[PDB]
C-alpha cells in the first residue's frame, strides 16, 4: 500500500458518486446565488499535499518549524487578496484561514467583542445570514445569537428596501458594539455610507460581510464596501469563484488625533489574528488558502470584469424577461448578482415552485418576501446568476431559463389547484403520470440545454 | 476563459509552490505527532467538483434541493465512520460536517452547554488541546475559555500521567458540566473507564476527544473511547489519515422508579450546533475526501498500518532510551514519544530549531516540572507520518540516530552561544556549524527521499 | 452598662444631630417627590427589639427556631398588603422581605430571567428609575444594566407622554422578557393596558413599578396596575408614608387550558421568594417589616383615601399656579402627585434652581426634560405633593410655596445674568451680600410659613 | 390625624406583636450566634425621622439637596467606623450605605469582578456563608454563583480547621479573581496571612468578611484581618451590636521598573457599586443608628464585653466537654462553638426543635463528614446575645446544664419515635413528654428572665 493508487482504481462505490455529482452539476441549470463552480486550477490546489502541512500560527510566527514553503503561500494568499479588492497594504491587512464565511464573522466578534455585547445585523426572513445575529421568538438559532446579544433591523416592506431610518432609530436605542452590512438575499446595493454615519453616531464597528458579492467588488463593478467599512468579511466562493474558505479584511495604520499629536492607530490585526488562531480554529487548512489564493489572481485579471460585468447583464436580463412574463420583483429588479422574485402575485409559493423546479434539474431556494403570511410556504424564490454565467452563459441563455421556470411554475400552479397541502402537492409530482411525464419533458429539454454548456473543473469529477 | 486549465499553465507561481512543499515532505523526517500523508485517492475527491455544492442541512432535511448525490455521499460517509469504529448505528450517530477538530469540540460544548457553563480538560502545557479550554494566567486564549469556564486538570509529574486522583478530587469542588478525555501530547493510554467514573458522580458528560489516535482506535489497536464515552470528536486527519475535516459520534438509544427509560437527547442538539448554530454549508468535498479515508481504516492494511505505527514509536522510544535520552512517562503505549531533554543540557526550543534546519520537523513539548513560561525542555515525536511512507523498526533507530547527530550540534552551539536568539543567529551565521548542519540536512534528506510518499507524484 | 441608656444621655454628639435633621425637616418645605414624613406608631415599630430576631426564610419555612412571633408579624404585613391594595389572597401574594424598593427590582429579574436576559424600561432621562435598567452611551450605571441586558422605552418628544407606538415597535424587535411599567419623573398615568397588550404580544412579563404611586393606588385614586400586571413591586415608603423597604405582589394561581383540562399554574411565588432569600438577601428587617405592616393598616383606612385625594388636589393646585405664572409644565399639567416643570421657557435651569431653593429651606430635585440640550444644566424641576400633604398643607398652603419658589426662581434669574458657568453662580449665592440676604430673608419667610404646620412623627427626633 | 400617635393607641394589635416578641426575648436563652441585643441608644437612632431623608449619592456628592445634617451624619459614621477598627482614614476608607451583609457583600463583587468572574469562599456546610458564592449540587442558590462563578473550598475534616493547603491548590488551577476570609459557623481563628499568600500568588483581591466576629475585631481582643485583606465587609450587627446595615473598609493610599506608586481604585469602584449600580437612597435611619453602636465599640465597655464573650463561649466550651459532647476542631478560639452531638446519638434537627420547645433557641449545623444533604448532626452555640444580658462563665455553664436536659429529652424521644415528623409531633402531642418539655421551658425562662436586657423596656 502506497498511498498513491487512483480513487477509481482503490473506492469504486466513492467514484461514481463523484461523476454522478459531476452528470447533476452539468446536465442541471444552478441558479442558487451562493453556489458557483470552481476553476481546475484551483481544484488542483484543493486536493494537494498541503493538506498534510499543520501550520498553526501565522508566518513568521508559528509554533512548529518546516513551514518554509506554506509561509510564503499564505502571504502570497494575503498579497493577491489586497490586490485583487485594490488596497493599500499599510491600510489594510488580510486573515486568510478562515475555514469558511460561518467562522469568518464569528471571529471578527470573539476578536472585538466580549461575550453578550451587542450586534446588530438584517434579519435573516429580509435577507441577513444566519451568522448575523439570526434569533427567532422561540429559539436562539445562530451562535452568534447565543454568545452574543443580538437584534435585527428590518427591511421596508413597502419598498423592499433596508429601512436606514428605522435602524438608525433603534441603533440609538439598542446602542450596538458592531453592525453588519452584509446580505444573503437583498438584489440592491447597500447604501454603506448611510451605515458608516450610523455607526459613527453609537460608536459601533461597521462590519461589511460582502460574501455574496465579493466578486463584484472586486471587478470594480459595484461600489466596494471598503471606502466606508472598518472590518470586511467575505466568502471565497460564491462571486470569487474559488474554493470553500473564508477572509477577514480588517484596517490597519492611523484611525486618528485631538491635542495629542500620537497617532491613536488602529487596533484590529493583532485582536483578528489571535481570535481565528489560537482561540477559535486549529490547524489552517493550507490546501484552502492554496486555491483561494489561486481563485485570487483570477480575479486581477481583465477576464474577470468581464465575467462579473455578465453576472450584472444576466441578473438584469433575469429581471426584465421574468417582469416581462407576469412575475413581480421585490424592490422591483435588481442592481447586483440575484434576483428576489414575488410569487404571491403569481398564484404559487416559494416551497411548491423549489421543489417542482428541482425536478427538473433547475435548482432554485425559497426566500421570504416583504408581504409574506408564514414561514413554512414563503412567496417567492432566489435566483441567482454567477453560477451558470461560469458556463459562458448569457443574456439570451438566462431568457431561454427564465422560459424554463415559469414553465415548472405552471405545472406547479396546475397541480396546486389539484392538490392543497404540501405534502400531498409533492406526493403528487411523483405518482399523478400525467404530471410526472410532463416532469420528465420539461426536465429532459433542461438538460439537453444545459449539457450543451462548458463546465469549469475537471472532465469526469 | 474554460476553467479547465492546468494549476501548471493557468497559475506557474503557485503551482511551484506546490512543487516546492511536494519536495519539502518528501526530503524531510517528518516527526510532528500530528501531521500524516493523505493518499491520492482521499485528495482526487477533496479537490473535486464537490466544493461546488451548497447543502446546508442534513440528509433528507436540506434547505435547498439539488442535493441528491451528496445526500448519499454524506450519508455513505456516516456509514463508513461507525463501520470504521465498529459502532452500532443503533446506539451510535456521526455528524460529519465539522470543518475540523477545533470546531467540532466547539459545536459539542454548544450542543450540550450554556454559555459559561464549566468545562474540564488535561491542561494545554501538560498534553492537552487548545480547544480543552485553556486559559493563560494573564489571557483567555481558546475560546472554550471565552464562552465556557474552564478548569484544567493535570498530570502527576512523578510520573508523567494524568492525575486521575487529583481530577476526581477537583471535578467534586468545580462541578463541571462536560469533562474531555483527550491529549495532544500524551504517550500513554487514558483511563476513559476512571473518567467515566469521576463524570458519572458530578453528573457530567464524557467527551472523549481523540484526534490523536482515532486511527489506533479504528484499528482496534488500542481501547477504544466509544466503550466509555458518551460524546466522541475526532479529526479526520492526523492517524486517520484523511483529509482535514472532523467528526462528532453521540450516543443513541436509552441512557431506565416508574419503568421509564430515559432516551439519549444528543442527536437532535449536536446536529443544531453544527448547523445552523455555528457553520453553513459543508465541505462536500472534505467529507467526500474523510469517506475515502474512512473505507481505508476498515481494511487489514490499515490495521498493519497502525501496528506498525506502534512498534515504530516504541521502536523510536527504545532506541532514545538506549542512548541517554529521558521520556516524560518513561516511554510510549501509542504513536508519540515525549523526550526530556533538560537531561542531555538541551531544552526543546533549541532542539526544534536545528532539527528544523537539517529537514527533521518536530515540536518543542512543556515537561512535567518546568512551568509554561519557562522554555520547554521537551520535545513531542510521532511515527504515523513517516509510517505511511512504509519506514520500520530499524528506520526509526536511524532517525533517532539522526536527531542525536542534531542534538550534540544543539549542543556545542550553546556552549558557543549566551541567549535564544543568539543561538538562532549562530546556526545561520557561523560558517563551521552552518556547514555540519548542510551536511546532516543533506544525509536525512538522501534517506528520507527513498521512501514511498503517498499522494500525488508532483504536488 | 445595660444598654437601656437613652440616646440624649449616651450619645449626645448623635443626639444634637438627630434633632438638627427634624429641625431641618420641620423648617423646610420638602416637595422632593420620593419622600414622606413616616407616622410615629411606624418609627416606633422600626426602631424596636424585632431589630435583634435573625428570622432567616419564611413563615412555616424559617431555618431557625423561636420565630413564633415575627411569624405572625410577617403573615400580618402579608394580610395588609393584600387588603391595602384590595386583592384576593387565591389571585395574589407578596413578599415583604426586600429591604428597599431597588432590592424588590433586582429580585424580580433574579426570580424572573437569566443573566443577560432582556430588559426593557423608560430611561432615566425620561423618568424611569435606575433599577429599570439605566445605561448610558458611555457606562452600565445600574446592576440592572450589568447583569441584564436592558433597551429603554422613550418618551415622545412632542407629547410629554410615554411612546407606547415606538415601544411596541421596539419590543417586536429587541425580543424583552420582561417590561417594566413604572416611573420616578411621569406626571401623568401609565397605560397599563396597553402595556399588557405590548406584553402580551412579544410573550413578556408586565412588571409594574408603583413606587411613587404606592399610596394613590391604595387609596384607589388612580387606575390600579394590578389589573393588567404580573409582577407588581413598590416602595414602602414614598406615597404610602412608611419606613424605608419593599415590596413584590405576584400573580398566583391559574394563569390558563387549550385541550390539556389541566389548569397551567402561575409559577411566580416560589421564583420570587426564592429570589428574595436565599438568592439575594440575608437576614429580613423584621423591624422594617412591622413598621411597614403598621403603615400599610393605616393605607386601608379612611383617613388614608383623603390624605391621597389631598395630593392630587395640591399636586393640581400646585400645576395650576405654576401655569398661572408663567412656568411650562411637561405634558402640559399632571394627573398624579408630582409636577414636572419646564424652567427652559423661563431663563433657568434645574441645577441652579435646585441650589437656589436648597438655600431657602426648599428642597426639590432637577430633572432632564424633554427639550433639554445637556445634562449638567437639566431645564427642569420636580416637586412632590406627598410630603406636604403628610402636614396637613392644603390646596391654598401649596400656592404659596409656588410664590416662594418664584421668588426663589427670579433670584436665580437675577444671579444668572451676573454669572455665567455654575459654579460661580452657586459661589455667587455665598459671598455676594446683596443676594446672600435676599436669600436669607427668603428663607427665613420660609421657615416661618413651614414650622407652623404639623409634623409626623416624634417631637424631637 | 396627627401622625404622632402612639403605637399602642394607633395599632394595637401589631403594639401586642412587638410586646410578645421582646418577652420572648426576655424569656429565651438566645443562644443564635448571629443575634445580638441591640441597645437603646441604637434603637431611638433606628426608628428616627431619618429615615424620611432621600439621601443618594455621598457626602458632599448627593444628588438632591436638604442633605445638610445627614451629610455629617454619615461622615460621622464613617469616622466613628475607621476609629473602632484602629484604621487609618489614609490608609482606608468605609461605605456605611449597605442594607446589611449579603448586599455589602454583593457590591464588592460588583465592584471589583466582571459578571460571570470567579469567586472562592467557604463552602457553606463547611462554615461559610450564602453570599460566598454557596452553589447546591443541583441548583444556584446565592445570586453571588448566579452573577459570577464560585467554587468553594472545604474544612480538613480531620481537624475541623480550613484546608489551607487544599485551597492554595485549588486556587491554582481554578484561578479566582477574589477570594473570601470569612466564616458563618467556624470556631477558630483564620490565617489571614495564608490567605493573602494564596490571594498574591493567583493575583487575586482578598475580601475578609468579618460578619461574625467584628466586634471581637473592634475590642482588639482576636487579630484585626485589616493587617492582611484588600477588602473588609461586616454586619453592623451580631458580634458589633448595632442595628441591621452593613459596611465596606476598603484600601486607599498605594499598592512600587519605573520607581511608579501604583495607587488603590477601591474607592470609586466600591462606591460606585453600592449607589447608583445596586441600591437606591441610603437608610439614615440605620446609618445612625449603626453610628451609634460604633461609638459603643471604642469603649472599654466594649472591650470588656468582648472579653467576656470569649470567656464565656471557653466556658461553655469546656462545660460541654465536661458532660461528654464533641466539638468541631476540638473546641473554641472566638464566639461560637461547634457541638458534634452524633457521639451523643442525637441529630442537629431533632436538638434544635426540643430546645425550640424549651426556649432554648439555637441552630442545626452540619459537621465534618456528613454532607450536606444528611440531617446535620450538630449544633451551633453562640455567646455574645447573652453576653450582652450580663452573663457569666458559671451563667453559661448553667445553660449547659439546660442543654443536656433538652438533649436527654430528645434522645428518649428518639427511642420512642422513627422519623423526623413523627418526632416532632411526638413533641407537641406525648403527654408526659410534653409536660416534662413544660417544665424545662419553665426552669429556663425563669433563669432567663432574671438577667437584664438591652433595649427598651416594653418593646
Ligand atoms: N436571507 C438568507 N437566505 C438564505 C438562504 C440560505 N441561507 C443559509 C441559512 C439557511 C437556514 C437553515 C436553517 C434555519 C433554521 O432556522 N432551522 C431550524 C428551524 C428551527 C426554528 O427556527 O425554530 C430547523 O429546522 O432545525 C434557518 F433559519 C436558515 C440563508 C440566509 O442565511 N439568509
Ligand atoms: N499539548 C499540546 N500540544 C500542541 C502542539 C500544537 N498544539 C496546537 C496549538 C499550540 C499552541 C499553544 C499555545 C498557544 C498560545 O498560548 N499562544 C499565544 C500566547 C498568549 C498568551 O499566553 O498570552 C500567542 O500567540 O503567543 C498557541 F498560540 C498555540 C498543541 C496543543 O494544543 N496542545
Ligand atoms: N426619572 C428619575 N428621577 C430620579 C431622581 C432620583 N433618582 C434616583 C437616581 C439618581 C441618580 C444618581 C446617579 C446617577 C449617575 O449616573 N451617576 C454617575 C454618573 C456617571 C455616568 O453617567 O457616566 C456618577 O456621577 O457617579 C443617575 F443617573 C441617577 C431618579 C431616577 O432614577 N429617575
Ligand atoms: N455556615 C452557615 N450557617 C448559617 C446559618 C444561617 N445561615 C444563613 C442562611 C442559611 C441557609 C443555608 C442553605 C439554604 C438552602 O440551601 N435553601 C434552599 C435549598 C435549595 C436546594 O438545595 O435545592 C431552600 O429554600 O430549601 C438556605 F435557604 C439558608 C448560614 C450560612 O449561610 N452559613
Ligand atoms: C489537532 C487536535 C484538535 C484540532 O484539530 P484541528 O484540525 O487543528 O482543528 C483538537 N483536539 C485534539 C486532541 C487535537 O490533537
Ligand atoms: C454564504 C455566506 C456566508 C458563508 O457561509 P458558509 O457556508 O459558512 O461559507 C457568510 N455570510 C454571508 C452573508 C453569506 O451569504
Ligand atoms: C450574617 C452574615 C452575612 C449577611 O448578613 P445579613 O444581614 O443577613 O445580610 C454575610 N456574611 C456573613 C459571614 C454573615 O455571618
Ligand atoms: C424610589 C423608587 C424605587 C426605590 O428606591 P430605593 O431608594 O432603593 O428604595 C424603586 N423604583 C422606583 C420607580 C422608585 O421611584
Amino acid at each position: 500500500w502506497t498511498g498513491q493508487e487512483s480513487l477509481s482504481d482503490s473506492d469504486p462505490e466513492m467514484w461514481e458518486l463523484l461523476q454522478r455529482e459531476k452528470d447533476r452539476q452539468c446536465r442541471g441549470l444552478e441558479l442558487i446565488a451562493s453556489e458557483n463552480f470552481c476553476s481546475r486550477a484551483a481544484l488542483e490546489a484543493l486536493g494537494s499535499c498541503l493538506n498534510n502541512k499543520y501550520s498553526e500560527g501565522y508566518p513568521g510566527k508559528r509554533f512548529y518549524g518546516g513551514a518554509e514553503v506554506v509561509d510564503e503561500i499564505e502571504l502570497l494568499c494575503q498579497r493577491r487578496a489586497l490586490e485583487a479588492f485594490d488596497l493599500d497594504p499599510a491600510q489594510w491587512g488580510v486573515n486568510v484561514q478562515p475555514y469558511s464565511g460561518s467562522p469568518a464573522n464569528l471571529a471578527v466578534y470573539t476578536a472585538l467583542l466580549q461575550p453578550h455585547d451587542r450586534i446588530m445585523g438584517l434579519d435573516l426572513p429580509d435577507g441577513g445570514h444566519l451568522t448575523h445575529g439570526y434569533m427567532s421568538d422561540v429559539k436562539r438559532i445562530s451562535a452568534t445569537s447565543i454568545f452574543f446579544e443580538s437584534m435585527p433591523y428590518k427591511l421596508n416592506p413597502k419598498t423592499g428596501l433596508i429601512d436606514y431610518n428605522q435602524l438608525a432609530l433603534t441603533a440609538r436605542l439598542f446602542r450596538p458594539r458592531l453592525i453588519i452590512a452584509g446580505t444573503s438575499a437583498y438584489a440592491r446595493l447597500i447604501d454603506y455610507a448611510r451605515m458608516r454615519e450610523v455607526c459613527d453616531e453609537v460608536k459601533a464597528h461597521l462590519l461589511a460581510d460582502m460574501a455574496h458579492i465579493s466578486g463584484l467588488v472586486a471587478a470594480k463593478v459595484i461600489p466596494s464596501p471598503f471606502k466606508h467599512a472598518d472590518i470586511v468579511t467575505t466568502t471565497t466562493h460564491k462571486t470569487l469563484r474559488g474554493a470553500r474558505s473564508g477572509l477577514i479584511f480588517y484596517r490597519k495604520g492611523v484611525k486618528a488625533d485631538p491635542k495629542t499629536g500620537r497617532e491613536i492607530p488602529y487596533t484590529f490585526e493583532d485582536r483578528i489574528n489571535f481570535a481565528v488562531f489560537p482561540s477559535l480554529q486549529g490547524g489552517p487548512h493550507n490546501h484552502a488558502i492554496a486555491a483561494v489564493a489561486v481563485a485570487l489572481k483570477q480575479a486581477c485579471t481583465p477576464m474577470f470584469r468581464e465575467y462579473s460585468l455578465q453576472v450584472l447583464k444576466n441578473a438584469r436580463a433575469m429581471a426584465d424577461a421574468l417582469l416581462e412574463r407576469g412575475y413581480s420583483l421585490v424592490s422591483g429588479g435588481t442592481d447586483n448578482h440575484l434576483v428576489l422574485v414575488d410569487l404571491r402575485p403569481k398564484g404559487l409559493d416559494g416551497a411548491r415552485a423549489e421543489r417542482v423546479l428541482e425536478l427538473v434539474s433547475i435548482t432554485a431556494n425559497k426566500n421570504t418576501c416583504p408581504g409574506d403570511r408564514s414561514a413554512i410556504t414563503p412567496g417567492g424564490l432566489r435566483l441567482g446568476a454567477p453560477a451558470l454565467t461560469s458556463r459562458q452563459f448569457r443574456e439570451d441563455d438566462f431568457r431561454r431559463v427564465v422560459d424554463f421556470i415559469d414553465e415548472g411554475v405552471n405545472i406547479g400552479l396546475e397541480v396546486k389547484s389539484k392538490t392543497a397541502k404540501l405534502q400531498d402537492f409533492k406526493s403528487f409530482l411523483l405518482k399523478d403520470s400525467e404530471t410526472s411525464q410532463r416532469l420528465a419533458n420539461l426536465r429532459q429539454r433542461v438538460e439537453q440545454f444545459a449539457r450543451a454548456f462548458p463546465m469549469p473543473g475537471f472532465d469526469e469529477h
